[PDB]
């Protein structure tokens, strides 16, 4: 329908979301959304499979790659207290990197996955410091920088190691004494404490199995978030009109320029976005393997732009037992997170984000 209200709203999203969870035996869900900028929280299943625990909004879930939104978040606040500047090299801000191929990437690029064909994972043995750094000292480009975007936790990992690095402190440090407490996200972490573990879902793998996150070299920076949809959708009240900390609010409007575009996603710090109103085909294909799995030459911007308020901004997220995936549209004050303990296929995630947005701008 085309009706507004509550009503319809409940209609739309237990409609679009109940059938998805059996489609792809998603044990639990957390739903939440924004409407005029107003909360709507629907929850679903089991967060504990075998206990039979039920989710809320407080079931802390792991992000995969939307933790990145926070990672480039903590990079534009280290950028605007005056750690870094975006078009610096990357060699400027990692003494171990001068001389390195990193003296003509910039910390844009770095950010951006436009380094030059740094690949989605380090090598199967870099998993400690030592070999992380040899490693990037050791790395030849595959494209010129700025050229072609090739998403690359390695990338985005060192542009949150080094940006971190460029106030004196480390990643994880700043992340939970400094950007965490100022978002106001109290129940947000990258190590789970002993207090918050009942909270924290199982995942569930391909083999149905009970999983949770992978620890590594820059997973922290990659991969690192746990929370639960209240505290996501607060983050992303953040991103569509936030009035406090000066600094705070320019990090976020830093994460809303844009780069460069694949087709007809562009890219920024963290998020990626599209007009709006936006088609489902054109999500969907932005949202594709070929566009997140594979190396692709971009549309340059001859500068980086702030890309505005009519936007759909977005990002997935995945690990071997968790589905996320995060929407939202400033000037229309409409927002989506779902989180889930399965990895689901994107393709789903965007489609039914994609129908309840639709109803959400009523
Ligand atoms: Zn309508
Ligand atoms: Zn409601
Ligand atoms: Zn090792
Ligand atoms: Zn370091
Ligand atoms: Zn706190």
């Amino acid at each position: 329908g085309h009706m507004s209200g509550e009503a319809p709203l409940t209609a739309t999203v237990d409609g679009i979301i109940q059938p998805m969870l059996k489609a792809y035996r998603i044990p639990g869900m957390a739903v939440a959304v924004l409407k005029d900028g107003k909360a709507h929280y629907f929850n679903y299943g089991v967060a504990n499979r075998e206990s039979g625990q039920r989710v809320s909004e407080q079931t802390l879930f792991e992000i995969g790659s939307v933790s990145k939104t926070l990672t480039a978040t903590l990079g534009a606040y280290a950028a605007v207290k005056g750690g870094f500047e975006l078009d610096d090299k990357v060699s400027q801000h990692a003494p171990w990197l001068k001389g390195s191929a990193f003296d003509g990437v910039t910390m844009a690029e770095l950010a951006t996955y436009s380094a030059g064909g740094l690949p989605l994972q380090f090598p199967d043995e870099v998993d400690s410091n030592d070999k992380m750094q040899t490693y990037y000292r050791s790395w030849s480009p595959v494209y010129p920088a700025g050229t072609h975007r090739q998403f690359s936790n390695p990338s985005i990992g060192l542009f949150g190691h080094l940006a971190a690095n460029s106030l004196g402190q480390p990643f994880e440090q700043l992340m939970s004494q400094t950007l965490l407490p100022k978002l106001g996200l109290h129940h947000t972490y990258i190590q789970v404490p002993e207090s918050a573990m009942a909270n924290y879902a199982y995942g569930y793998s391909k083999e149905d199995k009970p999983i949770r996150a992978t620890p590594g070299v820059l997973a922290a920076e990659a991969y690192g978030i746990k929370t639960g949809s209240a505290d996501l959708l607060k983050f992303v009240e953040a991103n569509m009109g936030y009035q406090g900390d000066a600094a705070l609010k320019s990090a976020i409007a830093l994460t809303h320029t844009g780069f460069h575009s694949v087709g007809e996603m562009t890219q920024g710090l963290g998020w990626e976005s599209y007009d709006y109103p936006v088609t489902e085909q054109v999500l969907l294909a932005g949202n594709s393997p070929a566009v997140s799995f594979q190396a692709n030459p971009v549309t340059r911007f001859a500068v980086p732009k702030a890309m505005g308020e009519q936007r759909l901004y977005n990002k997935t997220g995945s690990t071997g037992g968790f589905g996320a995936y995060v929407a939202f549209v400033p000037a229309r004050g409409i927002a989506i997170v779902m989180l889930a303990n399965r990895n689901y296929p994107i393709e789903a995630r965007v489609k039914a984000a994609h129908a309840i947005l639709s109803q959400l701008a009523e």
